[PDB]
């Protein structure tokens, strides 16, 4: 996996550009996926320009005039295996391209050489051809161009039109030829010897490889397309591709002309998102504007608010973003029109991008510095790409822009400034419209009847609304959904309980909205749609509003505004219509809304405020579904708008579900009439009614940000109208009629259960008199509620059955969970076997089976001690394996008691916060664990209270004592498949022995991300639910988020026996078992280990209170205080025969089954059958997609390997065969090699030996050095130890010093080199990530996300990035340069020096939780002053020197850095 | 290669017929195509009449109520990637 592009400056075609580009792509082998065949990939690709003297000599041997001025070559795949295909193939290319009148030379079979590629990918390899057209008619080279890009469209639609598969064109076009397949990367001067030829000279050159999910390879799916190349992958595709639909149908340009009609449909069918967006940018682009442009308008950079930017750029970014929506997520782009080439970044700017300088006049830029050699006296500048950065090349003017340059020279075409003006806001409209009209408040008795209409409980406003306007963040909870799903329930739950959110797995990174929000916009904008290729003013005339949500002033004066060219419609049906009254009504205001928005109205308003007690209201959602779609297949969306009045709004997921459905605005005013009825009784105390609403509007805000964020979007406009949700309970049919792209595995009720419901519940409220609002039973066990999964007997009976050590209290524990009406997807499957019983005592022993139960982890915040310790020592005891959980563990448990037991785990986790990893956490194990997201809160990093991080805590987890600590949603390390190979890959470098286990969490599409994952060298995944426990965590994440665990293990099973990767990997669930029906289910499904988890919990004395999060659980199980801690009564034996009990039923089951091993059930889907509820529900859940058995051949449908999947040995083996002396007899030792990029994680297996013989802090410090010269490659001396000393000459590529343990490493320029050290990066981004103790000196500038989550370490570099110095803990870091914007964020505990000259800290630092302030003591003088010697003494550095020169003056200009926490702990105070 | 029909000439339905179809079916394999992996075909098909006693205890079974007039199914060949 990789991309990039070299380019010469002046523009003369040269073969050293071709000849690099070949050397770049034969030295990234390493990224890629390596495979037990040795010939089979998964694609790559290089661009380059027409080599015109090639083919003009081409024409000349085969006997016709050389013309004179450029040829034009086309490369086409055409189908192999019939020959009668191909000929209607060359018919139409010819019939086409002769409509226009060129003159064809011919055609010419491309040689190649089968020899090399694999067997899949040779079943499907097209016959690749080339076309030869020349220019006869004597026009000029851009109408050429335009001609040929008419044609291939017009080719591609004919060729579509009658239905042949296996056709493309890889490029068309008298510039520029593609050469791509789905061979190595290696390999590609193999397959296609053309490029070895002498006369393929060009002056730019663009390469790709890629990394697959899947192992099904397709040839027309392999980069770089025409005119792009990407990588990464575009989280905003869904809504793109809509509203792409919607502006369609509005754009034209006379460039075009009549052929404007053939291109309508521009993103066609079969294509990823690289090439959709790859077709929006050449549609673009063809039409008049440049690539720099393309760029900025499709990807834009982060409007921010603030003064480091000039205004004529702001204004420039506000056209952009006004014109169209951006097309987020992470994207490193190397694109190249006819005469720029550009190379850019996305927003937030995950994936990196260096350039270098040479001076020969050549420009290499790539995702690692030092695929070409380069020798380093031949240099001129090497350098990085930040966030929304841009570089690119004229080759026409032959000139090289960097980003400022660039954005200058682009802010000077068009006035910009003087257009922006015609936008008017919505607060000055507010502000203007004087306080006169107030409404009459509705009455009491009125506000009852109509919040009973909808099931409103009188808990949803004392528990989730109070805390959303008493201070303005929405509610926590302390345990798992434990609720029937939506369709299995019995009460009435609104429409937008079946709607289900979304979260980022190993794909994409969620975004942390809290620390990184300068990049997160909810800006609306309504009269915005228009011509997207025109240049005018009318473009950016239109309103603004700062959020969607509004309150019923704003509401009013905005409809003042609109006046009269808004339609409003009634969303209402009679309750005496009969069995089809809501399919009359939507079809009714479907055809309302299409009649009077052809009418000349620009606005339609949803209303149902008609609602009375003889018309029922329809549910919002559907509505607005209906219209909206409706809307877009008519062709009119583009014209109008759409704002909904409900009646329902009260939380944070309704106003998401109703924005991801294509509304515009929303407007919920009964949650307004409830805040102010609540008000005027006198229950928020003291404060006004004004400050309420506002702190109600805050709260809505923050939780749309927050749900927005879990997926990886940052802005509202490409998320909405985007169908960013799954259904689950609801018919296929109708969520494919009425919802733009949801799927629904399992269909569910019609249109005539939802009718029932609405009658049932309008009539309970309008027909009787009602008194008050139920209590209700949602979130906490109520004897008129909803039922729950863990009752009161449940429990007793379960305590007295563990506790009194019988098992036939036990039994009946399991008849009465059994017993109970179905509540989860598993109660439907009835077991049923065609074989004859067997007696119970000869199936396999109690042990063989606990052998396959694990505890999950459960982190030492959350859990107190006690617990963690007794339920470690309980699973060590019988023979099975315990979990640590984040949050580290106590070092002094690593050894075994005098009493024999052992209090050490055997997995420990790796989480996204890194609060405990070193050396010796990770090898203190047999099996790690990579926890991506969570059961409970998927998508999200985990919580811990400020009350709750004793000093114990604090000194485990290197943290400040008494402070809120929130682990990041992402892990900062994953933000790509590739990259979590790397981590595996250290992984399994650092312990030689341990396996490496995967957490993913249940949803839609997880059966790829398991196939990718399983390419990984991965060996265990393990897939838990929706239902399960957690810490603290809010109730939206916790009631509507994830998915049941069947669907996720039902579908990695399917997915993985399919792409032959069954027999490699195990599989593990969790979530919601309590019995061994449970376990004998979830084995026939696929799974092989079990985990329990709450369970255990319940063992040792929780009682379902509900309250971990406030410290303060009475039995004593999640606590942090003393005097309830020693309120505990946990006790290993109840773990212990609780397992017993557990192996005892399923064995029973399988007893009675047939069978005498869980062996011989695994993958026997056959053996289920799904039994209905009866003929009176009439709720069609059809599980046939649970229930497909696909058949997997010869392996079998378990892993049958022993020990994990062995990875290659990088440089560090050598190193081990010759510090032989170091470990036989303890010496010094000084090594010397060459580093390559190709070299992964040099300085780790090194690392473990040191740590198991002697320690972390067992050796003096330098006791083993080493040199290396060279660019180095990834992860370079991760988790080193005290003792170890890299030095390198050069530079290091990225995530250097993760982790770090003591060690020290030191990174310079080589002696010979022309390069100011302080004006060129030399490492890459997440520099320390983790670390906890050692140094580093580096002798020049470093990547984004600079000493992120640092805990210990010293670090001196003479530059920084973006976001640097994020959420740090503990350390010093001495910073001689500038950094960017948003520093300082999140930090909890440290210090910070900053040398800044241009007096432009203020304008960059985040001034949130840190003050900076200037040096006034000589303690905080001598520090900084040591530390600066020793980094010249180590680096001989010149800058560095010369501030050491001239200290008296020097001094004066840094700045120091010091956490708010962390102003009256400190033992010398900063201030005098 | 080969193409036959088994006709009831006066309407009962009756498990011979399929016997004896899948008899003729089970004696044709010297006109076809001999060929070296032993398993590749070249096509075959049957066709018959609906079995509504099966799929009407069938969909018992699953636990709705079995309608009186005649069930109706359908095959479908669906993709398999
Ligand atoms: C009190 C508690 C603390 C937990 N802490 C963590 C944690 O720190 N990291 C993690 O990945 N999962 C954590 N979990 C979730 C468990 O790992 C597991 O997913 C869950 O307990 C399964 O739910 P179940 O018991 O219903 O099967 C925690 C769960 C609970 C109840
Ligand atoms: S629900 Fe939680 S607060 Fe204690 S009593 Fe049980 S562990």
């Amino acid at each position: 996996c990789g991309v990039g592009f070299i380019a010469a400056i002046d523009g003369k075609p040269r073969r050293s550009v071709v000849e690099k580009g070949i050397e770049a792509l034969k030295a990234v082998w390493h990224r890629g996926a390596v495979d037990a065949d040795g010939k089979t990939g998964d694609g790559a690709g290089i661009h380059v320009a027409v080599p015109q003297k090639f083919f003009k000599d081409h024409v000349k041997v085969i006997g016709h005039r050389a013309p004179d001025n450029k040829l034009a070559v086309g490369q086409v795949f055409l189908p192999r295996i019939s020959l009668d295909a191909q000929e209607a193939c060359r018919c139409i290319v010819e019939t086409e391209i002769l409509a226009f009148g060129y003159y064809i030379y011919g055609w010419r079979q491309v040689p190649i050489n089968v020899d090399i590629i694999g067997e899949k990918a040779n079943a499907t390899r097209p016959e690749i051809e080339q076309i030869i057209v020349g220019n006869n008619k004597g026009v000029s080279d851009e109408q050429f161009e335009l001609d040929l890009y008419i044609i291939r469209r017009r080719i591609e639609k004919a060729v579509k039109g009658e239905q042949i598969n296996d056709f493309y064109i890889c490029s068309l076009s008298a510039r520029s030829i593609i050469y791509k397949g789905m061979f190595l990367a290696e390999q590609l001067t193999t397959f296609y010897p053309d490029l070895l030829d002498e006369r393929f000279e060009s002056d730019f050159a663009i390469y790709h490889q890629r990394y697959s999910t899947n192992t099904f390879p397709t040839w027309p799916l392999a980069q770089p397309f025409r005119m792009l190349a990407h990588n990464g992958e575009i989280n905003t595709v869904k809504g793109n591709v809509n509203w792409m639909k919607a502006h369609e149908t509005r754009m034209e340009h006379p460039a075009f002309g009549t052929h404007m009609q053939d291109l309508k449909p521009v993103i066609g069918v079969g294509l990823s998102d690289s090439g959709s967006l790859d077709t929006v940018f050449e549609v673009m682009v063809r039409a008049g504007r440049t690539a720099p442009m393309v760029k900025m308008m499709l990807v834009p950079q982060a409007l921010t608010s603030s003064q480091t930017t000039p205004d004529n750029h702001k204004a420039l970014i506000q056209y952009c973003n006004s014109v169209m929506e951006p097309w987020d997520g992470p994207a490193a782009l190397a694109m190249t029109d006819g005469r720029w080439v550009v190379g850019g970044m996305d927003r937030n700017g995950l994936r990196p991008m260096r350039y270098t300088i040479t001076t020969d006049g050549l420009i290499i830029g790539g995702s690692e510095t030092g695929m070409v050699k380069i020798d380093e006296t031949q240099v001129i500048e090497k350098g990085r790409l930040g966030p929304g950065e841009m570089i690119a090349v004229d080759l026409q003017s032959g000139k090289l822009y960097r980003d400022r340059e660039l954005k200058d020279h682009l802010a000077t075409l068009k006035p910009w400034d003087k257009w922006v003006q015609n936008t008017t806001h919505l607060d000055e409209l507010v502000k203007t419209a004087s306080l006169k009209g107030e409404p009459s408040d509705m009455d009491k008795a009125e506000l009852r009847r109509r919040q009973q209409a909808f099931g409103l409980t009188m808990e949803d406003m004392e528990l989730i609304l109070h805390p959303m306007v008493e201070d303005g963040k929405e509610a926590i909870g302390s345990m798992g959904d434990d609720s029937p799903i939506a369709v299995l329930s019995d009460k009435y739950r609104g429409l937008h309980h079946f709607f289900r959110q979304n979260f980022s797995q190993v794909t994409n990174p969620p975004i942390d909205s809290l620390r990184e929000r300068r990049v997160m916009s909810l800006k609306t904008r309504l009269g915005n749609l228009g011509n997207i290729l025109d240049e005018d003013e009318t473009q950016t005339r239109l309103l603004q509003l700062e959020s969607p949500v509004l309150t019923t002033a704003e509401f009013r004066a905005m409809r003042d505004y609109m006046g009269d060219t808004a339609a409003e419609i009634d969303a209402t049906f009679p309750v005496d219509g009969g069995p089809e009254a809501l399919r009359d009504a939507l079809r009714r205001i479907r055809q309302e809304t299409e009649d009077a928005v052809r009418g000349g109205a620009t606005h339609v308003i949803l209303t149902d405020e008609a609602m009375g007690p003889a018309r029922a209201a329809i549910p919002a959602i559907l509505a607005t579904g209906a219209v909206h779609t409706h809307l877009i297949r008519s062709n009119l969306r583009t014209f109008t708008s759409l704002n909904v009045r409900t009646a329902e709004g009260l939380d944070t997921h309704y106003f998401a579900v109703l924005i991801g459905v294509g509304a515009t605005t929303v407007n919920a005013y009964l949650a307004q009439e409830a805040i102010a009825e609540r008000h005027r009784r006198g229950l928020f105390g003291s404060m006004p009614l004004e400050k309420g609403m506002a702190n109600y509007k805050k709260a809505i805000d923050d939780g749309l940000l927050k749900i927005m964020s879990k997926m990886g979007i940052s802005v509202i406009s490409s998320y909405r109208g985007g169908g960013n949700f799954e259904a689950i309970g609801l018919s296929r049919a109708l969520v494919a009629e009425h919802f733009p792209a949801m799927v629904s595995r399992i269909s569910g009720i019609g249109l005539n259960g939802i009718q029932k419901k609405v009658l049932e519940q309008h009539a309970t409220a309008y027909n009787e008199e009602v008194v008050a609002l139920p209590v209700g039973g949602f979130y906490r066990f109520r004897k008129s509620g909803d039922r729950h999964g863990w009752e009161g007997g449940v429990i007793h009976t379960l305590q007295q059955a563990v506790t009194n050590d019988s098992y036939t209290t036990f039994k009946k524990y399991s008849e009465q969970v059994n017993k109970r009406p179905p509540m989860q997807l598993r109660d439907l499957l009835e077991l049923r076997s065609t074989k004859a019983p067997v007696p119970v005592d000869e199936v396999e022993s109690i042990t063989a089976i606990r052998k396959r139960f694990i505890t999950p982890g459960m982190s030492m915040g959350a859990l107190s001690p006690e617990a963690h310790g007794t339920l470690n020592v309980a699973m060590n005891r019988i023979g099975a394996k315990s979990d640590s959980g984040e949050g580290g563990e106590d070092p002094a448990r690593f050894r075994p008691d005098k009493n024999g037991d052992n209090w050490n785990s055997a997995i420990k986790q790796v989480a996204s916060g890194r609060f405990g990893v070193t050396a010796e956490y990770l090898n203190q194990c047999r099996e790690l664990e990579i926890k991506v997201a969570q059961g409970a809160k998927p998508g999200e990093g985990g919580q811990l209270p400020g009350f709750k991080v004793t000093e114990m805590i604090a000194r485990l987890r290197h943290s400040t004592p008494g402070v809120m600590l929130i682990s990041p949603p992402p892990h900062h390390d994953i933000y790509s498949i590739e990259d979590l190979a790397q981590l595996i890959y250290d992984l399994k470098q650092i312990n030689p022995d341990a396996k490496v286990t995967v957490k993913l969490v249940s949803r839609s599409g997880i059966g790829t991300i398991a196939a990718g994952v399983a390419k990984a060298n991965a060996d265990i995944i393990l897939i838990s639910g929706n239902s399960g426990g957690t810490g603290a965590s809010p109730q939206t994440s916790i009631k509507f988020a994830g998915l049941p665990w069947e669907m996720g293990l039902s579908e990695v099973h399917q997915v993985l026996t399919l792409n032959r990767l069954r027999h490699r990997v195990r599989l593990r669930t969790d979530g919601g078992l309590k019995t061994g029906r449970d376990i004998v289910i979830a084995a026939m499904l696929g799974a092989e280990e079990f985990g329990i988890g709450t369970a255990s919990l319940i063992a040792m004395g929780c009682i379902m209170v509900r309250q971990c999060h406030s410290n303060t659980c009475p039995v004593g199980v999640c606590v942090q205080d003393d005097k309830l801690r020693q309120k505990f009564v946990g006790t290993p034996e109840k773990v212990v025969n609780l397992f017993t009990f557990l192996a005892e039923e399923v064995r029973e089951i399988l007893a009675g089954l047939g069978f005498r091993s869980l062996n011989e059930v695994i993958g026997r889907t056959d053996l289920l059958h799904q039994v209905s509820r009866g003929a009176e529900h009439l709720d069609d859940l059809d599980l046939n997609p649970r229930l497909a058995q696909v058949d997997p051949g010869e392996n079998a449908r378990y892993c049958t390997l022993q020990g994990r999947n062995e990875v290659p040995d990088t440089l560090d083996a050598r190193i081990v065969a010759d510090a032989r002396p170091l470990f036989e007899e303890g010496e010094k030792m000084q090594l010397a090699y060459n580093a390559r990029n190709t070299q992964r994680a040099i300085g780790t297996r090194l690392s473990s030996m040191v740590t198991r013989k002697f320690g972390m802090f067992g050796l003096q410090p330098g006791h083993i050095t080493i040199r290396l010269r060279g660019t180095a490659g990834q992860s370079l001396g991760a988790f080193a130890v005290q003792g170890i000393k890299l030095e390198v000459m050069g530079d290091a590529n990225d995530y250097v010093g993760k982790g770090l343990s003591g060690g020290t490493i030191v990174v310079r320029p080589t002696t010979s080199s022309p390069l100011e050290t302080n004006k060129n990066t030399i490492i890459g981004n997440t520099v320390l990530y983790g670390a906890t103790a050692g140094k580093l000196f580096a002798a020049g500038q470093a990547g984004e996300r600079f000493a992120v989550r640092n805990s210990g370490a010293t670090v001196v570099v003479e530059g920084c990035g973006s976001n640097g110095c994020e959420y740090m803990t503990g350390g010093t870091a001495v910073i001689l340069g500038r950094v960017g914007d948003n520093f300082a964020a999140g930090m909890t505990g440290g210090m910070a020096y900053v040398y800044d000259l241009d007096d432009s800290l203020p304008l960059y630092i985040n001034d949130e939780s840190v003050i900076f302030q200037r040096i006034e003591v000589g303690h905080y003088e001598s520090q900084l002053k040591h530390l600066i010697e020793e980094h010249v003494t180590e680096t001989q550095s010149r800058f560095a020197a010369e501030i050491l020169n001239d200290w008296a003056r020097e001094v004066t200009k840094f700045w120091q850095v010091v956490p708010k926490e962390m102003l009256n702990r400190l033992e010398v105070p900063v201030h005098l």
